[PDB]
DNA sequence: ATTTCGC
RNA sequence: UGAGCGAAAUU
């Protein structure tokens, strides 16, 4: 990277590159042998101007233990050879899978915003936006390197994937990949399986995949469901926990406990993905054209060479499995998956658990597919021969030894034949699902979840003990380690919390902070912004204060995409959540004793809002469909006249003597509504009270709530508003 | 620019 | 070593 900054390199490779590129523009050879060309011709003198400037200045098969250095290399190989080897070819069954179920189409509109022709302004936003102080690939380029030549490299690159277009292959130097072995996270380093094969491609493959990616990512939205929540944007984790933990207590509760709950996980499902049928899942999705060209030719022959110990291993074709470390490829896996995910869904006989008038059948992730059945003694076997059927179309193979499951039975001897059957390891405790451990029981949630985390404090504050930093070194620590698995935590399971936890918590860091020492400066001092002198010393109970109440965001929004929100156990009236934010005090109803989650988040919203001194009935956000004037009787059609002419809030509507007449638009909509309700609409904002709490100026508290459409930073947004208040 | 988590 | 997607926090 420090050769790439010399200026006098700069200006001697410009040159270079434009003489280069303005000599043999000729007819007989085309622009892929042109680019490896210029691919050779700039490592051989980026190694030239190196040296001017440095001028300047495992257990084998039969299981035993082997240490030979050339015996390791031929069984890893062998072993990874025979997992990138079987590709299948009943190209005929693999399309009656796919004709018998449903799949969304994409518009016109859609493909053509698919096949619109790569622009210079489609390279800009790719190149600047790539990350740096990363490895170079199988080349040696940098992505340093295209960024700062930048000027000259985009019109010519533009070209290069014009002819990609049009023609429909690929530079031989794309394919190329660098296979690197590393040790995963609590595993035995004797088996040759236990390693993480991660693999590095060219830089200029990964832009061509970056925008591929972002071209299909435009539409990923509407192309899968909302159940799965990987690597889909604008999705978080705790989603799929809040809903499971929903679950488990629906089925604690329940009198007949007849339910399963599977944590299904693939067997290395990135290498096991067949290319012939992505290809024509894909196909059936209603992409075709240069989209299909192009993807298809990606997938031609790619081929990849292992390093062990900087060796340069001998490559092998990758005839099955897509190439893990491409953007383009998470979608790819996501959309075969999304097939099977369908199949799951559209199936009658796998019978999900009912939740009220919300059924839930299974979540999603990039691989940890949790699914909730009912009568599992043939909801399992019909499950089982619907992945087993997906396997044998596509190769996706499910680890039966490490899923484990629940088991919801009150006969003792039903359940022995249960466990019997199915492969299930049946767990009793705990299981673990994005480092939480969903209890077989609710109230052990807090036993099992936050007493090891306060465990797992204690120890790490004993790691680092003799490290002589200075204590804003430590507070630094503290911020950026212990800080995130605590607020990760909160996020997943904002449960109510004794002040013991809190207090041993505070206890802890304050010990970890002055390193066996008592306080030098005050606490409050130090815990205000840097502004006011201090370092802001976090507070735990303001974030998770604001971890609580940030589902208020969601309950105003009522976004139909998120299901966690109506899972909730209601013996009672249905949902109320989505008429309590800004919205009028309805009494005689009582939540709590089967809310585990949304109850508490209501009553720290009110106490809040209360210390604030602020009106949260009657807002200038308040929407049109709120309960405040469908208590009296209205007409449904009226609403969505000015939903769609005016907005949501209260305020534009009109009040006082602005009802619906307040801009030309409005004054000619104004005879669009029913006189009926004008009438009432009018003498609603007659009222006094009415105009003086819909006229003022909303604080920043209802801004956080209500004119913000997005999630990022909510819960800094948040704790900012609770610390100047609190 | 950096950190953590999930995969 | 050490790559990719997504989410969160500090500046
Ligand atoms: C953890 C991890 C996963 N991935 C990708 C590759 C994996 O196929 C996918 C999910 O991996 P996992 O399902 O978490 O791991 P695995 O199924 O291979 O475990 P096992 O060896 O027991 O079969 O996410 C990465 O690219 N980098 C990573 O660091
Ligand atoms: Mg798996």
């Amino acid at each position: 990277n420090l050769l790439l900054n010399d200026y006098w390199v700069h200006n001697e490779m410009k040159a270079e590159i434009k003489m280069f590129f303005e000599t043999n523009e000729n007819k007989d050879t085309t622009y892929q042998n042109l680019w490896d060309a210029f691919k050779a011709v700039c490592r051989g003198k980026f190694i030239a101007l190196n040296a001017y400037k440095r001028k300047q200045e495992i257990k084998n098969d039969k299981g035993d233990i082997t240490t030979d250095p050339t015996e390791i290399q031929t069984t890893i190989r062998e072993y990874y050879k025979h997992l990138y080897a079987n590709k299948l070819e009943n190209l005929e069954e693999m399309d009656t899978f796919l004709d018998t179920y449903t799949l969304p189409r994409l518009n016109q509109e859609e493909v053509e915003s698919l096949n619109r022709p790569i622009t210079g302004s489609e390279i800009v936003a790719i190149i600047n936006s790539l990350p740096t102080k990363k490895s170079p690939g199988p080349d040696g380029f940098t992505a340093e390197f295209y960024q700062r030549y930048k000027e000259e490299l985009v019109p010519f690159l533009l070209k290069l994937f014009q002819s990609i277009e049009k023609e429909g292959i690929l530079p031989n130097s794309f394919y190329e990949a660098s296979i690197i072995l590393i040790p995963k996270p609590g595993r035995d380093t004797t088996k040759k399986e236990n390693f993480r094969p991660i693999s590095l491609m060219n830089i200029d493959a990964k832009i061509l995949n970056k925008i591929l990616a972002n071209r299909i990512q435009q539409h990923i939205k509407k192309l899968i469901h909302h159940d799965q929540v990987g690597f889909i944007p604008g999705m978080q984790g705790w989603f799929n926990i809040r809903k499971s933990i929903n679950v488990i207590q629906h089925i604690n509760r329940a009198k007949d406990k007849n339910h399963v709950i599977i944590s299904i996980d693939a067997e290395k499902a990135f290498d096991k993905i067949q290319q012939p049928f992505m290809l024509k899942t894909l196909n059936k999705l209603g992409i075709d054209g240069m989209y299909l060209k192009i993807i298809r030719a990606i997938y031609d022959k790619p081929t990849a060479n292992i390093i062990l110990n900087g060796q340069k291993l001998e490559a092998f074709p990758l005839k099955t499995g897509t190439r893990q470390g491409c953007p383009l490829s998470p979608l790819l896996f996501n959309i075969v998956l999304e097939v099977l995910a369908r199949a799951i869904r559209q199936e009658k006989e796998i019978k999900g658990i009912q939740l009220g008038k919300e059924e839930v059948k299974l979540s999603l992730f990039a691989d940890d597919m949790i699914v909730y059945l009912e009568n599992p003694i043939v909801s399992a076997q019909n499950l089982l021969k619907l992945i087993s059927n997906f396997s044998k179309v596509s190769g996706y193979k499910i680890n039966v030894q490490k899923s484990q499951a629940f088991l919801y039975n009150n006969n003792r001897q039903t359940e022995s034949q249960i466990m019997g059957e199915l492969p299930f390891t049946i767990a009793s405790k705990r299981i673990k699902y994005l480092g939480i451990q969903l209890t077989r029981d609710v109230k052990d949630l807090f036993k099992e979840n936050y007493k090891p985390l306060l465990k797992e404090i204690k120890e790490d504050t004993n790691k680092w003990k003799n490290i002589p930093c200075s204590w804003v070194g430590r507070i630094n620590i503290v911020k950026m380690a212990i800080l995130p698995k605590v607020i990760y935590r909160f996020n997943a399971i904002p449960i109510k919390l004794p002040m013991t936890f809190f207090t041993e918590l505070e206890k802890t860091t304050l010990k970890f902070i002055w390193n066996q020492k008592r306080a030098r400066i005050a606490k409050s001092i130090l815990s205000q912004k840097n502004k006011a002198g201090g370092i802001t010393l976090p507070d735990f109970k303001l974030y998770y204060k604001a971890t609580v109440t940030k589902t208020a965001w969601y309950w105003y929004q009522n976004r139909d995409i998120d299901q966690w929100n109506r899972t909730e156990p209601s013996e009672i009236m249905p949902h109320i959540y989505n008429y309590l934010i800004f919205d009028k005090p309805e009494k005689n109803k009582q939540w709590g004793k089967d809310s585990l989650l949304n109850k508490w988040c209501w009553e720290n919203w009110l106490a809040i809002c209360r210390k604030l001194k602020l009106d949260p009935f009657l807002t200038p956000y308040t929407k049109i469909n709120s309960r405040w004037i469908k208590d009296l009787n209205v007409k449904p059609k009226t609403i969505k006249t000015l939903e769609e002419n005016l907005g949501i809030t209260i305020q534009d509507i009109g009040v006082g003597k602005d009802f619906m007449s307040k801009t030309p638009k409005a004054m000619a909509t104004k005879d669009k509504i029913d006189k009926w309700d004008l009438i009432k609409l009018k003498s609603f904002c007659t009222a006094k009270e009415t105009t003086i709490r819909v006229n003022r100026q909303p604080t920043t508290w209802e801004k956080i709530f209500a004119t913000y459409s997005s999630d990022k930073g909510l819960i800094s947004r948040i704790y900012n508003e609770l610390k100047q208040i609190y």
